[PDB]
């Protein structure tokens, strides 16, 4: 699709049979989801945003279907204000900015 | 133009005698610039992201040129680590997400 920006670019994602709403976020390198359970091993990581640093759990090679498009990649889980889809997965679905 | 997301979507903006590098950020409602001593009235504001909130100064009707596209709107100035072009100006320069 083509998505304009007068509203937040929120889309439905599928991650483990679970549907969630997430924000397409070109200013985020990484995909960060609110606290949830995901299967498999994770690694403790820290990431920094506009307000400072948080602890997250890094899950690698996780399938995420984003508005009907498939990605498989890294998902960070932790106290983000909102679910965000970052560039690591936006690139996989062929997302670009255009003006 | 089309901007892929393999790297951070940094572009040149101008606000005064300052050309600056800034992220084209679809996850940002508002435009947030690194500390700069802009003239005119402003209002205090708090904005929140990963890590928590920061205090910023809200300046209205500030002309901002983004990649040779003119815009004019609200700019928030404060201790952000990166200049962020948010949706309030991205819409004015005709920016969309596409996949
Ligand atoms: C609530 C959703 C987002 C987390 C909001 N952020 C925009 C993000 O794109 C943010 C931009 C940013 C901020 C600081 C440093 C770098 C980039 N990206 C973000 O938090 O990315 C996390 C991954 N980080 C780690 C370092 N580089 C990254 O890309 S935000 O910068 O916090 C923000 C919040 C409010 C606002 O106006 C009201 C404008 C911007």
């Amino acid at each position: 699709p083509q998505i304009t920006l007068w509203k937040r670019p929120l889309v439905t994602i599928r991650i483990g049979g679970q549907l969630k709403e997430a924000l397409l976020d070109t200013g985020a390198d990484d995909t960060v989801l609110e606290e949830m359970n995901l299967p498999g091993k994770w690694k403790p990581k820290m990431i920094g945003g506009i307000g400072g640093f948080i602890k997250v759990r890094q899950y690698d090679q996780i399938p995420i279907e984003i508005c009907g498009h498939k990605a498989i990649g890294t998902v960070l889980v932790g106290p983000t204000p909102v679910n965000i889809i970052g560039r690591n997965l936006l690139t996989q679905i062929g997302c670009t900015l255009n003006f």
